């Protein structure tokens, strides 16, 4: 599938850079026709077969078809791509309130806080994985706010570039997303399927009612090591004052067997969320 053509500069101007990976740079701008503000995401292009820098197109293709098929109130929107011969440019919903991770930082949050943020967390992948999409790199950096200044933010899932459509229930390729939040079937190289975004909701909710990460090694073998040996444990020092009930929330989540996982709906039925 081929984007748009023309140079982006003719109708958008860019601004202030909101974030920076290892292929993909991501611009704050604004569409000249309309006076609407944007992200512009722009991953490079990889220059020949074999190379290992830049982005496939196929994963890139596979990034925009997620992206076109979404739109929810928890998921970034796309609005336009176009490309050139150095790069894919997708014109994504503006999401300017920081992260979760940032606004993390300013502050452990109580469980009404966490369960106010969790909630529309599980409502945006509950979404996706109706749809048969696995997110594959849920973390608090992929979670950003709309507005951080007001008592209840409103958030969206972003980043879309280890997504996938999971139509026989699993898919057999390599994820390499951060050691810290990935489920022990992907340490182990085993089939993935929408899960493993499960174990990811259960890391995220541990580090939201703590502060501190379940697994997180002195290195990145440690964390995968430990991850695969469900090597974690609750902190007195942390949770004596976290209900049992948010415990037991996270301990059904971080299940190495996949089946044995609590699912999306299960997790929104569990009493610490239901209503
Ligand atoms: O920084 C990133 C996310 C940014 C963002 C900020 C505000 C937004 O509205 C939107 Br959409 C995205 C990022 C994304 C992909 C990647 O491969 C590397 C990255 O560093």
């Amino acid at each position: 599938t081929v984007f748009r053509q023309e140079n982006v500069d003719d109708y958008y101007d860019t601004g202030e850079e909101l974030g920076s990976g290892q292929f993909a740079v991501v611009k704050k701008c604004r569409e000249k026709s309309t006076g609407l503000q944007y992200a512009a995401k722009f991953i490079k292009k990889r220059r020949t077969k074999s190379s290992r820098r830049g982005v496939s197109r196929e994963d890139i293709e596979r990034e925009v078809s997620i992206l076109k098929e979404i739109q929810h109130p928890n998921v970034i929107t796309l609005h336009e791509v176009y490309e050139n011969k150095t790069d894919v440019i997708l014109i994504l919903e503006l999401v300017a309130g920081g992260e979760l991770f940032d606004f993390l930082a300013e502050k452990s949050l109580t469980e009404e806080e966490a369960t106010e943020f969790l909630k529309q967390i599980l409502n945006g992948v509950y979404y996706l994985h109706s749809l048969q999409i696995a997110h594959f790199d849920l973390k608090p950096e992929n979670i950003m706010l709309l507005d951080r200044n007001v008592p209840k933010p409103r958030i969206k899932i972003i980043d879309f570039g280890l997504a996938h459509k999971i139509d026989f229930g699993n898919e057999f390729k390599n994820i390499f997303g951060t050691p810290e939040f990935v489920a022990p079937e992907i340490v182990n190289y085993e089939p993935l399927g929408l899960e493993a975004d499960m174990w990811s909701i259960g890391v995220i909710t541990y580090i939201l009612l703590s502060g501190a990460s379940p697994f997180l090694g002195d290195t990145k073998q440690e964390t995968l090591a430990n991850v695969s040996a469900v090597n974690y444990e609750f902190e007195d020092e942390y949770f004596s004052n976290t209900s049992a009930l948010a415990k037991d929330f996270i301990r059904r989540l971080l299940v190495k067997d996949p089946k044995k996982r609590m699912t999306i709906q299960d997790s929104l039925q569990h009493p610490w969320i239901k209503p």
